[PDB]
């Protein structure tokens, strides 16, 4: 920060004395129930060797996590989303550049607890008939115990270039009803994965034995809210100030499906089973300093 | 943040240089149990492309946990509120929009707690006849905990579009007197849901064996106060410079019912019993910068 | 700090009453897949005795955690970064200096629990043959918790001279699926470094045994933003008044095998096995404020 | 604080209407590898009975932890820093006087948990030949666990005077692989000094079994950051107004030897067998209100 | 605070539209090795009742924890702090009145654990030979974990009056190489006092088996940096406007003994055998706002 | 807060544009051993409905914990402070009235912590002989912790009226030698109330065997210094703009005794012994805005 380096707090930040000039642009795409929302911000700080363009895309991507399929009170299907994703792409010829974004990868840490314990003990034992025994002994244990958080759904900022950035938003992993937690890839021999399975052995139809909506993340439902921000930086001399920008909304659906095995119920997860897809292109004009779609 | 972006606090927020047009719009829905409030404001930032309107949906929703019905005095029933939901929706050949809310979901964490330990220890036996013993063992563990918070309310903002954005607050589960916690679909083969039942086996009647409210969540009785924040843009061309709006405020009970088996008191639940809804409609206009319901 | 020592807090600071000249400048190197973007600022205050340039390294150097060999089914190779690095070198010919850095070294800590514990306990058994016996028996244990956090990275300024500077950003241990943690030592004599082994067991080929970067350091895939200051300080009657700088952009990756001993998975790590360095020189023109490259 | 005693926030501070001159210092001394900057400032406020000069330490002073010495594969030593110091000192016939300093020393704290707990339990057995048991116990004890937090390094204020203060930063204890925590004393029969030993029988060579510089505090290997402040006043009337001050940056390094004992490594630890003193001298002008070196 | 009696925040502090006069006086005594320095401010609100001084009395007070003892090799002493004070004073005579100070006494806290458990537990024998055994049996537990924190030093706010005050920073106790912890009264039948014992019976000279200073609180050695404010309050219409006050530095040394019993090392600790005073007069001018010494 | 309910925060808060009138008065009470001091506030903001007077309460009152008589080796009393109260009283025919004051009572709070635990474990003997056996059972155990703060006295704001108020700072419990905690009440058949008992069996003079005062609540000895706040409000029309107001620092001692029984130490508690009462009249000038005593 500025004051660990003995300078005064904000002295290099930019955009101080300069006329900033920012727009709402909202877009919802119905078929793959994404609301898009971009607000930008052109920050032409005389100060400063380019021209900045702040990107922030939010709105939020509907979760859809539904019941698609029922073929049979023994078998269902919900498709549920295992990722969220938000690109956005400068065309290959373009002079402006990605220069920064926000938020991106932190280094996770875990605590690591280490105990070691050893004692004595010992035992005068006796009966009415007279017998008096007695006891000695040690003992000696050691173990460790590793703590780390874990959200249900990582943000992770996907390698930029300068061309293009982009974040995803991944399931991670989840709780069902205080059990797990499971994951993609969790699987037990009886009851494959237990992901959204509400029941192991209940009576009900296969459509009707999956978590509530509401017992689980509420991104797999309701839906995530994208908050990124890409800073954009342009050239005042470059040759031609206009500047085209797509982005994408996106959404990576699994397919969880349950059938009864006779006994119990037992549940399979397939990834990456559909892909909705939304693009939109914007026009940067950095001399009115306006963005349209 | 705008630091991460080297870029001045503050530089691309709306609303600076501008006369801001505010109001307040009470309602009280007597048969619903209501109090709605509207606080909005008007912010015509010429700097900013579009007019915008920050709309803040606040008063109570009353919880109205209460008695219904008496079949007796071996069977009660109690409506409780299970979730409460406020929404706004512009009519679908509105060209405003709805560009921003909050609260919205936020990813949910879980800490992970893996422990392992391994132990040596000896035994040397005695007695009088002169008898003496040994004893050598090993033991590990591998067990591990889980933890989270669990509100006992979830506030959750559902999938909007340009058009309609909402919130529900759903009862998520809660403890009955330090036993449970429970929800609406917990079950014991000899109580059933024992979500409000204040004792297992008391004589008194059904109607007097409910949990009492003041050892309830409090939002079950005296309320929830929604707090939610609507943006709406409009474009400062559009030839049409009113648009309606209509808000929702809904609450939707639960009935849990007692009843004496012979033996003890058993619970059930019945989800989404009733539905109280209260709409009203707005005027916005934009010219005058005031809202009229 | 200022108040610490009866000073106004910010008057020692420098950056007052100046115009700041800032820029930046991004690159993208394909080849090794970084964007490599510099942020800098020149303060030129005059209550100073000399000219500063603050030169912020950020961007994003991509993880690139990939299999990279696979020699038939039961051999396979994956390439992983081990360690992030940028530095900045001005040439020896050169009068400006570095003068200061963010970040350092931290003085990492450990919390440590001491237990002692005493008991003693009497007991009395007894038959239906009217056998009477007593057990009186005692106790102590000494115990000992060592806590401390690990870092999945940990970030290094690595020891700078006035002509030089570095940051290294390495791979420290890193949980897998629960189990470790692992770093580029462990090893177990079935299964060798289980860093990033998938499974012990699984039929599948070495390539598909490896973790899925999602459940692992998302810098090892995606990658690592740097958000380094560099300080370099000017005399103002220094006979030149252009100086070169050298930002050099790193990845060194290590090499993690896998392979099939006919009974179980047993795996490798090889490091340094791979570096990936990118180098560009910038130019200081401390007359005009600006670098270019 | 200033609250406490009813008086405005920052009234009694110093600064207020005074212009303040700042300035830079760097000095590398490569055959000490230390990278030394003096950051200073001139406050000669005139409500304040006398000038004021604020001097940062700052730069840098390399770990330097290396394996020096190799007589077969047997034996090996490593030269590690046990302490970095920094000083300053004025000499005796200077007016001017040390006033303040940061940090200082802050007073250690230690939580403490006692624990009685007392304990019944009974009992009843029955062999399937009708005969009945009892078993009647009781249990007590007292557990008492200390809880404190141990830096890898303790940051010291020396004793100071009015003509030199300084800081000590001391080796205090460190982690090895999750064992330990070891210190400079540590002893055990077998290994000795297990501080920097890698393995405690392993096959490799003497020099190649020393803790990885980056399993071990990076201040070792990479450095320590001086940030120190020290306050000097001078009287106004004083008839020489410069005053000349030496800055001594130092580094203490311990020989920590392992040695083969033909059934496994064990470590030894000389304490301060190296000293490496970079002092430089400073003329402070109070009139130009510069330093130089 | 202001804000809970509904009052702008500052609105009742003293010293805003008043210009403040401040000065340092620094006093090395270096028989006492004490670095004193008063900072003080005067402050002459004229919207207030009277005229305000506030000293502050900062520098520190050496620790000086060392074997000063030495009586064979079988007997040494160690002498350390076990108090630090401060303490103004104003004669009798003066009209001038001590009004305010800094730090003052908090209330200590506690925290409690109340725990009760209790269970039950079958269990079912048998062996090859068709013997079938059976067991019941219960528990019950009660048991009270107290939780506190111990600083090294309580500072402590003597009982002021209108012509004195002072404060006492006093040894407290102390972990001794993860044991303990020991304060001053510490008895043990076999070791004595162990506070400073390094080793129970190791084979070294008495002045070599004192705890390493850099293994116990640094304020033992290094020492402490007093930081306490004192505010004078002066009626302008005092036929006197001078005022004198006398500033004393003080620090109390226990002598710790160790001495070899033929078999292991034994210590004792004597209270308060030494005390360093250093007192200072120092001149309150209330018409010049000035401090001298 | 002013913000939750959609206002400019500070916007309702008194005190802007408006000249405050403050003052300090200082009194000492020897004979009591009370430093006294008032800090007022005359804030007669125009656009407030009544003038306003802030009367702060400081200074501090000596705890005074003392050994008072000593009837033989086997006897001796200890004089200790269970309360110290501070209260400002406006005679009854006064029109000013106490309008506000802080702190206030605030509600405490506890955490409860329910475990449910159950468990299953297999077992299999054997002799040499050729005897294979087994164990199987099952346990189960419900045990709840109650976490909560304990203070070691409790600042507590007495029931006002418009004419008089008070807080009491009252001795809750209190820790001795990690033993407790101990308050007014605590008795045990053989030892009494241990309150303040050095030790159990001492063989010593009984003044000798209380413990020491640093090892106890520095409140008891050095004192607690009030930091309290009445606002009195005023009507500007009121005839008479003079008003009296009383305010009395208080000290109430109880009286710990402990004699020798022969085997052991024996200590009893007499509540309210003593009580200090220092009462002070001041004169408050609502016209010349002044407290004068
Ligand atoms: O019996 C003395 C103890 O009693 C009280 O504690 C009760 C507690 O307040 C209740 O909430 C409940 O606890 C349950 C807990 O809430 C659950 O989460 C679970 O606990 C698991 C941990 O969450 C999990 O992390 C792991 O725990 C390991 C620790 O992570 C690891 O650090 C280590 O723990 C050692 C401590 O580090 C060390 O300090 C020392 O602990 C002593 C305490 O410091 C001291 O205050 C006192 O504790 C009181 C407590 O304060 C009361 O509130 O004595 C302790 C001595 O043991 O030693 C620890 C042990 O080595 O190791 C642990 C275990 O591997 O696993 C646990 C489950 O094993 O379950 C909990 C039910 O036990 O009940 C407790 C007890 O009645």
């Amino acid at each position: 920060a500025d004051s660990d380096i003995n300078i005064k707090t904000g002295t290099t930040d930019i955009g101080s004395n300069t006329t900033v000039k920012t727009g709402d642009l909202v877009t919802y795409d119905k078929e793959n129930g994404m609301h898009k929302k971009v607000f930008y911000s052109f920050i032409d700080d005389k100060n400063h060797n380019k021209k900045l363009l702040v990107i922030r895309t939010k709105g939020t991507i509907a979760g859809q996590y539904r019941v698609y399929s029922e073929e049979g009170a023994n078998k269902s299907g919900l498709a549920w989303p295992s990722a969220f994703k938000v690109q956005l792409q400068l065309p290959d010829n373009e002079v402006a550049q990605i220069s920064d974004y926000y938020p991106r990868n932190s280094i996770d840490t875990k605590e690591y607890n280490s105990t070691l314990t050893y004692g004595f003990n010992g035992n005068v034992t006796g009966d009415d008939t007279g017998k008096i025994g007695g006891l000695i002994g040690a003992n000696v244990s050691i173990g460790h115990t590793l703590k780390y958080v874990q959200p249900d759904f990582k943000t992770i900022l996907e390698s930029p270039t300068d061309k293009k950035v982009g974040w995803k938003v991944i399931f991670n992993n989840m709780v069902n009803q205080n059990w797990g937690p499971y994951d993609r890839d969790s699987w037990n021999p009886v009851y494959g994965n237990q992901l959204f399975m509400k029941t192991r052995n209940g009576s009900m139809k296969a459509a009707d034995n999956f978590l509530d909506p509401n017992k689980a993340s509420s991104l797999l439902s309701s839906g995530f809210s994208p908050d990124f921000a890409t800073v954009i930086t342009m050239d005042r001399k470059a040759s031609k100030q206009q500047t085209n920008i797509d982005v994408i909304y996106e959404r990576v659906r699994d397919d969880y499906q349950l059938h009864w095995t006779s006994t119990n119920w037992k549940g399979t997860n397939t990834k990456d089973k559909w892909t909705d897809r939304s693009s939109e292109r914007y026009k940067i004009d950095w001399e009115k300093e306006e963005m349209t779609n």
